[PDB]
């Protein structure tokens, strides 16, 4: 079987196949039913302006029956259901977003915009000139968890536990890379156990930035307890670190492609924050996400049915040529830049935003005060998966 337009299979992001099929699909078949399947049948939504239409319609398309194109796959007796305000509606996802928004008050950027900043130029410090090496390990993944380990904290050392996403399921609960019952779900509950010593070293002091602290003794007018966590954490924990390191991966990556794209951005730093939005669309760091229709309902021709499974391809949307002419060359002034949808749309628009944002400013801020450039040798070591889109390996070297 080669579905072609099953654009499940890891194959396609990993190989880097995913440009052809998502071509045509958005040219004849921009809502389309892959019968089977991989994870079962899914309805490929693969446009720009039918993806907002779903966004834009929380009741008709649930996010409370998983985000992914994976499921619950279990009856009954076997627990598992981790909870995340990302996988809910109606009130209660209002409810918990309200909890951490307050964490990326572009106030809260501007205090730690000044930390930030330190790291990213002690990181660039420590690099040597032209000796090869990992642009993803000694940047882009060092940067981001250290993020990650504030929004928290850990405090620094061991830090790179938080470097326990592994929850590319998009692709791992799919007949098991690991038999999971007691693996990934063990890897979880270490995780949660780690993080209740946390949430218990933290019953004394005001709110200490995000870390635990803005859950509890900065109100949280409901977000309660009771294993939330393996959940809400999960979350904060891949939206906070593992959307950002295939973002900086991608910079070094990106714009080497687009070497003169690249010169003038080296000449005009003013240029930077719109380079940061056009990289951020170019890799969709999750190319997807999933709702569910609650009712049956019409969608730019197909008649979707109460149960159906639908799947959002970012991915192709930021290449969808209606609205970026161009989409697969990085254009660093393309103005339109900003209208991606690699942070989403809609009430669910990843909350986080603002901080990626800055980290990623900041390298290409700190990288052009170094007059930098980024030289990839080596292809990219890339991931395997729907879900997650980007890096495990990145060979480079930098210049002048
Ligand atoms: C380049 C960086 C990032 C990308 C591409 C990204 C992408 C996304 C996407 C696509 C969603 C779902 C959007 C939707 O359904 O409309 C989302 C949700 C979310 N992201 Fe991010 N994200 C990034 C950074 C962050 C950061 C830094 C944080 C936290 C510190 C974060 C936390 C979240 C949270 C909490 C949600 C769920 C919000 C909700 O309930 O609607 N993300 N993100
Ligand atoms: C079981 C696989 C789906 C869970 C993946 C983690 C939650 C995704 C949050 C995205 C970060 C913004």
């Amino acid at each position: 079987v080669i579905d072609r337009f099953d654009v499940s299979r890891p194959e396609l992001y990993r190989d880097d196949l995913w440009q052809a099929p998502f071509r045509e699909l958005r040219a004849t078949a921009p809502v389309h039913r892959v019968e089977h399947s991989d994870f079962g049948p899914y309805w490929s939504v693969s446009s720009y302006k039918p993806i907002i239409t779903v966004e834009s319609l929380p009741d008709l398309y649930s996010s409370a029956g998983g985000i992914t194109l994976a499921d619950f796959i279990e009856n009954n007796p076997t627990d598992v259901r981790m909870p995340m305000f990302i996988a809910m509606d109606r009130p209660k996802h209002t409810g918990q977003r309200r909890t951490v928004a307050p964490a990326f008050t572009p106030s809260e950027m501007v205090r730690m915009s000044d930390n930030i900043r330190m790291r990213t130029a002690e990181v660039l410090d420590s690099l040597e000139w032209n000796t090869p090496f990992d642009w993803v390990d000694t940047v882009s993944v060092e940067l981001t968890t250290q993020m990650l380990a504030i929004l928290f904290d850990f405090p620094w050392e061991e830090r790179r536990k938080l470097t326990f996403w592994s929850d590319w399921a998009g692709d791992i609960e799919l007949v098991k890379n690991e038999e999971l019952r007691l693996e990934r779900l063990r890897h979880m509950y270490e995780c949660g156990g780690y993080f209740q010593n946390l949430w218990n070293a933290k019953i004394g002091k005001p709110p200490t930035p995000d870390l635990i602290s803005m859950m509890i003794h900065s109100d949280a007018m409901a977000e309660m307890d009771q294993m939330e966590f393996l959940g809400n954490l999960i979350l904060l924990i891949v939206g906070g670190n593992d959307t950002t390191r295939n973002t900086m991966s991608a910079v070094a990556y990106g714009l080497d492609l687009f070497p003169d794209q690249r010169a003038k951005l080296e000449a005009d730093p003013s240029m930077i924050p719109n380079t940061v939005q056009e990289i951020i669309r170019w890799q969709t760091p999750l190319a997807h996400m999933r709702r569910t229709a609650t009712v049956d309902s019409e969608l730019e021709g197909q008649q979707i049915k109460a149960g159906d499974k639908l799947a959002l391809w970012y991915i192709s949307a930021n290449r969808d040529e209606s609205v970026f002419e161009n989409a697969d060359r990085i254009i660093v002034d393309r103005p339109n830049a900003r209208r991606h949808l690699a942070f989403g749309h809609g009430i669910h628009r990843c909350v986080g935003a603002r901080l990626a944002e800055l980290q990623i400013a900041v390298l290409l801020e700190e990288m052009a005060k170094r007059r930098m450039r980024v030289n990839v040798l080596g292809e990219p070591e890339r991931v395997a998966a729907c879900f997650v889109h980007g890096y495990r390996k990145l060979p480079v070297e930098i210049s002048r």
